[PDB]
């Protein structure tokens, strides 16, 4: 009931007993391993005690007042709240570090040394699509910092009944735009053109070209949401060179410096805040890898490896691995010499098993996910391609959750 996780390029071991504190249910069962399936799948007040109770709990044996009656106090006080409104409000204190918990609990992200530096600003004040724009510009003005990027999430108001209910509908804050052509093909990004489509539907005058920043789609207290376009001068982006390379800057690419994912559920004592932008900075492999050269993306490895002139009759010439390396290497570049924070997949998986020490020291475990940790090139020579990972729920917590579009009684 101690289980134990080996790492097989350093040989060293650790215990996992924090998986023990373990809630929620994985997909796998006994006799059946889900870990390479992407998703698998009102509340009331007789189970929202129990969540509330077993949060503050946690929350006062971090601050050395585990039990106190200053802990009875909030315990007794969230209890009886819960009897007369049935829901209940998160201190400022409670919603930081639960906050900070669901990302640190977060078992898919590499980037998890960083979850206790991490901005909250409260927007449970917030009643309108234009206070959430303006939330969400002082966010992307904060969390960007000139590129010096700094980590931040927003947390609008909870979920309640169920139909009144924030939602930034936009994947992430910022986003290209996505148009099919009438040529089949398809200009900007593909994964968008949806997205886009529900955009221009509500009212957008697209641009048309490539790297088009989306607007915001903003839906406050379960109203139809409204379009706003953050104010271009808050979105920074890089132009992609080559070190080498001078035909690099004719591909004419570009991207935006801030990752902040939009469409995720923030978990906390119960409580469900259905908007909640967080962001950090980019590691190299999500743009130079996957934005760039997943097939259903911006499918651009055919292009890179014409100017190399490469081998391209040949599966077997790597021609595909050889452009994949250059494009990665001028997304890095890229980033640096404009000061913007980006980390390389080497550092950052570094950076996890670095934090994946601590965490089993001064907590008992940490919740990985191999499937995603490893990153989407050159695996095994980043160290954690040897790390055993256990993968388990705990909470806080991230959750996906539906796009709007598709459960919103409009
Ligand atoms: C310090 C900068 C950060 C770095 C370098 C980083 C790194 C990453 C990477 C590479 C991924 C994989 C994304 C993908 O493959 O689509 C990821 C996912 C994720 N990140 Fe981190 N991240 C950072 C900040 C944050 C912050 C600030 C939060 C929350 C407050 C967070 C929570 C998550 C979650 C929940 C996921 C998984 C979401 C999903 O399943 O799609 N990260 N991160
Ligand atoms: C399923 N895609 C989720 C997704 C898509 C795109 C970017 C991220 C991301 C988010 C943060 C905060 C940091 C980072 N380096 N990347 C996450
Ligand atoms: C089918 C498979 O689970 C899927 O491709 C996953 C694999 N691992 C991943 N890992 C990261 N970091 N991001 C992803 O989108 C995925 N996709
Ligand atoms: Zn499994």
């Amino acid at each position: 009931r101690f289980l134990k996780v080996k790492n097989w390029e350093t040989d060293v071991v650790l215990t996992d007993t924090l998986h023990l504190k373990s809630t929620l249910e994985t997909g796998c069962t006994e006799h059946i391993c889900m870990g390479s399936i992407m998703l698998p799948s009102v509340a009331t007040k007789d189970q929202l005690f129990p969540l509330a109770k077993e949060f503050l709990d946690q929350y006062y044996s971090s601050i050395k007042r585990f039990g106190s009656k200053a802990h009875m106090d909030r315990l007794e006080e969230v209890n009886k709240e819960i009897e007369s409104t049935s829901t209940y409000q998160l201190k400022d204190t409670e919603l930081i570090y639960g906050a900070k918990h669901a990302w640190r609990n977060a078992s898919r992200c590499v980037g998890r040394i960083q979850w206790s530096k991490l901005q909250v600003f409260d927007a449970r004040d917030c009643t309108t699509a234009h206070g959430m724009f303006n939330y969400i510009c002082n966010h992307v003005k904060y969390a960007t910092n000139k590129g010096n990027l700094r980590s931040a999430i927003t947390i609008f108001p909870q979920r309640t009944d169920g139909k009144h209910d924030f939602r930034v509908w936009n994947s992430q804050l910022i986003r290209y735009a996505g148009y099919k052509q009438p040529d089949g093909s398809t200009l900007g990004d593909p994964a968008n053109v949806q997205f886009t489509e529900i955009c221009i539907q509500q009212g957008w005058k697209a641009p048309r070209g490539r790297f088009d920043v989306l607007p915001l789609l903003l839906q406050a207290n379960g109203n139809d949401p409204e379009l706003f376009q953050i104010p271009p001068e808050l979105v920074l982006e890089v132009p992609i060179r080559h070190p080498k390379f001078d035909w690099f800057k004719d591909l004419g690419l570009k991207w935006y410096g801030l990752p902040a994912v939009s469409n995720m559920l923030l978990e906390i004592g119960g409580l469900e805040f259905s908007a909640c932008p967080f962001s950090g900075w980019y590691m190299g492999t999500e743009i130079g890898v996957r934005d760039y050269c997943d097939n259903s993306r911006y499918n651009i490895l055919e292009e890179v490896a014409k100017k190399m002139d490469l081998d391209m009759r040949k599966t077997s010439s790597l021609w595909k691995d050889q452009a994949l390396v250059e494009i990665n290497i001028a997304v890095l570049y890229s980033f640096q010499s404009d000061k913007v924070t980006i980390v390389d997949h080497h550092s950052a998986t570094e950076s996890f098993i670095k934090h994946m020490e601590n965490e089993y020291r001064c907590r008992g475990g940490c919740p990985a996910d191999w499937v995603w940790i490893v990153p989407p090139m050159s695996g095994s020579i980043t160290p954690v391609f040897f790390q055993e990972m256990l993968n388990y729920r705990l909470t806080p917590s991230f959750e996906y959750q539906p796009d709007p579009w598709n459960t919103h009684v409009w």
